[PDB]
């Protein structure tokens, strides 16, 4: 039911994680717009596939994919900015439009490429239920630099179940925000302690990619990773195994053995984002290594404000009642030049707590995850600045 679109490409062809790609050509409603290939395949390509081929649009063009209009849908742009003959790739300013909802505005891939040191990217959706039969994805070129064209390498469209409910407002008593409805961009997502997961390792068919935390560690220390064996199950219960696959749950960053240091410090990541939008920060957990409750027992901080803490400090065998048992919580945080980090950064930060003297000073984080909610049909920040 997944339609995985390589854009300008000739043939189906399947990439180096068993993924198979159909050309755009059915879908792409405008016609007589160009193909072309790209002239150099960088060493940072995991495949060709759907990177050496590209549609690109010196006019507005429009993609027709039909979905369910009642289903939530994840949606992939892929690009990858580099050489196509007779074309600057730094003249690439577009705008990119889900039917009524901006994602890209004035959008240089090469440019958020340069800022990321990164040869390709991917810009993942995940949008409510529409009840139309029709996502129309619109590229617009800029009318405001002459040579502006849009390009596309990769359009991916992914049923997938409601996975998004309620989150609890950082810095707010017993406050709760919906997000049932949200149109919601990913940030960052990742398999906290753990190996990257290829999306061919994936729960519930959605080809997610899970990364190691450690490029976003802030902290002096690492902290300690767990990992649990191989045969051991994580036992999800009545929780959606498309939530996450078993091994974000299997592996965790904790602090580590010694107590009296841990509370010295903070596990503390941090992230780039854009400023003016609510960010929902999904804090996967599962406990393996302890039995019972009370005996690792930890605040979590988010933008320095206390996310869970004072007198409910998070315990997650006291959220999931056993070991092997995954779970996770939604904190919503809205980032403005109030924040950053010039309102630009998101910090997570974990240190043990006494209260309910428990038995040992530690803290854990199995999976996180970064969505940005849309605001006035809206997703698109400024480019990065490299530098
Ligand atoms: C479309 O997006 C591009 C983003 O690449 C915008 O151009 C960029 O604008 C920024 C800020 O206006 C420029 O950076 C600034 O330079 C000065 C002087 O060094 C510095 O003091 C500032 O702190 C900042 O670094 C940046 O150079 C410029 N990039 C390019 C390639 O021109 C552009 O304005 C956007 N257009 C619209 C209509 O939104
Ligand atoms: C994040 O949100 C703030 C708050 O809305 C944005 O700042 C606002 O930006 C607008 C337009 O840039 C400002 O209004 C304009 O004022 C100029 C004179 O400076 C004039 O040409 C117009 O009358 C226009 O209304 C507004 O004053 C300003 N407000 C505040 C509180 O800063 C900010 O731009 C947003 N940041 C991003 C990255 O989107
Ligand atoms: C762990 O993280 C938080 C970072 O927000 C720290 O608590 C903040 O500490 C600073 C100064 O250290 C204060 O200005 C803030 O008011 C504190 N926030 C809250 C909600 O109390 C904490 O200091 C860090 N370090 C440790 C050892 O806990
Ligand atoms: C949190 O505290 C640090 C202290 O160094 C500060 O720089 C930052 O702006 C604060 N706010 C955040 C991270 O939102």
């Amino acid at each position: 039911q997944d339609i995985s679109l390589s854009c300008g490409a000739s043939e189906p062809a399947v990439d180096q994680d068993k993924k198979k790609w159909e050309p755009d050509t059915k879908f792409l409603k405008t016609p007589n717009t160009v193909h072309a290939p790209a002239t150099y395949q960088d060493p940072s390509l995991l495949s060709t596939v759907p990177y050496m081929t590209s549609r690109i649009f010196t006019a507005p063009a429009t993609y027709e994919i039909p979905v369910k209009g009642d289903k939530r849908h994840m949606l992939r742009l892929h690009f990858y900015p580099s050489t196509y003959t007779g074309l600057n790739i730094l003249d690439s300013y577009f705008s990119v439009a889900a039917n009524d909802l901006t994602l890209l505005s004035n959008f240089s891939a090469a440019i958020t490429c340069q800022a990321l040191t990164q040869a390709y990217l991917v810009r993942e959706y995940s949008l409510a239920p529409s009840e139309k039969d029709v996502l129309s994805i619109i590229f617009t070129p800029s009318d405001k630099h002459p040579k502006a064209f849009a390009f596309i390498n990769g359009i991916e469209v992914i049923p997938m179940p409601e996975l998004f409910d309620t989150a609890s407002l950082v810095g707010f008593s017993d406050q709760t925000s919906d997000t049932k409805t949200a149109n919601l961009q990913t940030m960052f997502r990742l398999n906290v302690g753990g190996q990257d997961i290829p999306g061919s390792q994936d729960s519930g068919g959605l080809t997610r990619t899970w990364y190691n935390d450690a490029p976003y560690i802030f902290s002096a220390g690492l902290g300690v990773t767990l990992q649990a064996s191989n045969n051991f199950r994580i036992d999800y219960q009545k929780m959606p195994v498309s939530t996450a696959p078993a091994d974000v749950y299997k592996t965790a960053r904790s602090q580590g053995p010694n107590g009296d240091i841990n509370m010295k410090s903070n596990l503390t990541w941090m992230f780039q984002v854009d400023t003016n939008f609510t960010y929902i920060m999904r804090l996967h957990f599962c406990e393996f290594q302890l039995a019972k409750i009370n005996q690792k027992v930890f605040n979590i901080f988010i933008n320095n404000r206390t996310a869970q803490g004072d007198t409910n400090p998070a315990d997650i065998l006291g959220w999931t009642g056993g070991k092997g048992i995954p779970t996770y919580k939604d904190y919503a945080i809205y980032v403005d030049a109030n924040t950053g980090g010039g309102g630009e950064e998101i910090s997570l930060q974990m240190t043990p707590s006494t209260f309910g003297q428990p038995e040992y000073y530690d803290s854990q984080l199995n999976g996180l995850e970064i969505f940005k909610i849309d605001t006035m049909k809206n997703l698109a920040g400024p480019n990065p600045k490299p530098s």
